């Protein structure tokens, strides 16, 4: 409830992970998520934790997402099986993949004192990064950890741009009274992969007032994933030479 | 034939994989690709699958994609070395990573009854989603699999927005007759990987008339990866005194 | 490493999934292939610093999958840390779209390492725009094994809305009046953004009047942030403006 409405990363295996060291090929980030539990009457399937091979302050587990998060909360976590666990650890990120950058400027930051009782660590100020490390510090009987990173639910989005739709010159909004349209479909270069909205807008204008009036418009009829209706209009007296517009189309998630 | 133009996501390393359980290190997540075969004359090498260490109906393999996709089919496969396989299972999925849901409302999907002969599910429904989840309901001997999940091809845009580009106040628009431009350079706040499409559209407009008549135009020219020439433009005897647009920049892969 | 400054380290930053051909068990697996990689040289339970194949043929390789699009600029190889393993030349196959695949150099090889911790850099010939690219090794000492890295220029993300038709209404305030005068339209994004938007506002229907045969008339986001933005249709001097309408769009960045 604490991280209510977040994503929880690895469980939804959105990230990949990367460790410094793994004990053996049954003590991998494969057993990394929080909760984590294996067959505890084989032992060939090994920890419930990954565990790393090198026991020292140099070791790591990094999560890597290629799209950029939020992360709002790393929660720690012992191993299942055995007392061992990590009592402090530091954190880096880094939102750009060049530079990184430390968590409290590498303070330490509390874990865990058990097998199971799982502590989370809200970040003093959420921290915007495509991938997080986990560092520790000190630990109990072996560096073995579970962990999990939540992050704010991303949007994502596809947008196409198409420029210059025209009535072309003269057109035949260039005559008569009353509500008048001329209609050019477009077709997007590529079909998304859900209905998209349309913003559509004058980049050219060539029209005559009536009794000082201006009136214009443009606007999308009948969008769809494929293409829409790009409708140009005009009203009451007015005579309309031509109109061009640009389009933006997004669809998202 | 039946899979043409879609994207084979296990195949092409486009998805990460998180399982419930691992028979041991040999028999992990990195054996579950279709058509997977290893080493017949070596046993270390382990199984030609994915093979669970926990026998139960509460096994797992999901895929995580940061990028939603449309899902067209999940492709279902025994093990290659063994006589091993499931033979029906439910499909479990989310787009935002924050709420599952199940295909079917949780029925079973028809899998394999050999160790080699590839069954395909098209879903009823195309499905949108990050991730998905193949839950073995019954086996033959082991839940052991490999599988594949084919997806529509996916595109990506990345648009940025430029406000507020302006002619000056009593611009060169503003005198002289026949056509003529104002041109204002522009630069990307960031190089773009590829050729943007760059729409570019009026927010304020400051003009005389002509007979009656508006006659006013903006658009790019010279456009590169770096930036491009906001050419704003009248004819004829039109007298513009300024002339203000928004750009809108989007390149494609 | 000055030869790749400013580069992103792919392996290094856990950017790309990784899978194998085959692994020859299961402590000689991907998750021992980045550049650099070294492990307890005490205690042989952890296995080889590098991925090594199960399989001893032409047909092995290691395939490194983005999401997103990235230029490929470098590859670098590095032998086997703890044994006289690496692989000599191999070629380079990738793909943009994840249906078609393309070998580089049309398949001919590439120069690899002749020894376990000298890193040979290849920047490839022209930089290769991909989603998913592969190392398959040709020829090598010993055993096919390695540990590699993919330097690519540094990506942006945009996320980007779109809203349609933020009116005055008809006869709006506009229509009456003199001097500067301002309608205010709140608008809401359909969601909250991660991070501050820029925001593009078009005009998509015009209902106006002269004055002394001057047009007046403007539209200008104001007061922007993660959540929203007040949409503020103006006009100025004796113009008596009807109504009008704008679109939007509005993009945020990383
Ligand atoms: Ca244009
Ligand atoms: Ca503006
Ligand atoms: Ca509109
Ligand atoms: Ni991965």
């Amino acid at each position: 409830m604490s991280t209510q409405g977040l994503v929880q990363l690895l469980a939804n295996a959105q990230c990949h992970l990367r460790t410094s060291t793994n004990y053996n090929g049954v003590h991998t980030q494969f057993n990394s998520a929080l909760n984590y539990k294996n067959n505890g009457t084989n032992t060939i399937d090994g920890s419930e934790a990954w565990c790393s091979s090198i026991v020292d302050t140099n070791q790591y587990i990094v999560a890597g997402c290629e799209v950029p998060r939020t992360f709002m909360c790393v929660a720690l976590q012992g191993r299942g099986d055995a007392d061992q666990w990590v009592t402090s650890y530091k954190i880096r990120y880094s939102l750009d993949n060049v530079s990184w950058f430390e968590y409290r400027n590498g303070a330490a930051v509390t874990g865990v004192t058990d097998r199971n009782t799982v502590v989370n660590h809200f970040f003093d100020t959420p921290i915007r990064a495509r991938s997080i490390a986990i560092h520790p510090l000190t630990w109990n009987g072996h560096i073995s950890l579970r962990c999990e990173f939540y992050t704010q639910p991303v949007q994502s989005s596809v947008t196409q741009v198409g420029a210059d739709i025209y009535t072309g010159d003269n057109c035949a909004l260039n005559t008569g009274s009353g509500k008048r349209e001329v209609v050019v479909p477009v077709k997007f270069q590529f079909e998304f992969a859900t209905l998209p909205k349309v913003a559509l807008n004058f980049d050219q204008i060539d029209c005559t007032d009536a009794t000082n009036q201006t009136r214009i418009g443009v606007q999308p009829r009948n969008i769809t994933t494929k293409g829409f209706d790009c409708v140009f209009y005009t009203w009451n007296e007015n005579k309309v030479y031509s109109l061009r517009a640009d389009y933006i189309a997004t669809a998202l998630e």
